């Protein structure tokens, strides 16, 4: 309810990316000006997910498994 926002965020912008026909890489490399959207006292954390759960987050979406389900099934959020 902190690490789940966050979490929720980068979820959402990850698949506005593959909406938007982002290659992977192009993805890894806009996880950087992800944590910029917001307010610095969140941006920490942020880029604590960024960093342990980037490509993570990114490989999921790409499976297929339902944005929904990506942060809970990593243990960030619910």
């Amino acid at each position: 309810d902190v690490y789940c926002e966050v979490c929720e965020f980068l979820v959402k912008e990850v698949t506005k990316l593959i909406d938007n026909n982002k290659t992977e890489k192009e993805i890894l490399d806009a996880f950087d000006k992800m944590c910029s959207k917001l307010p610095k006292s969140l941006s920490e954390e942020c880029q604590e997910v960024v960093d342990t759960y980037g490509s993570s987050i990114l490989s999921i979406l790409l499976e297929e498994v339902s944005p929904e389900l990506v942060c809970s099934m990593l243990h960030l959020c619910s």
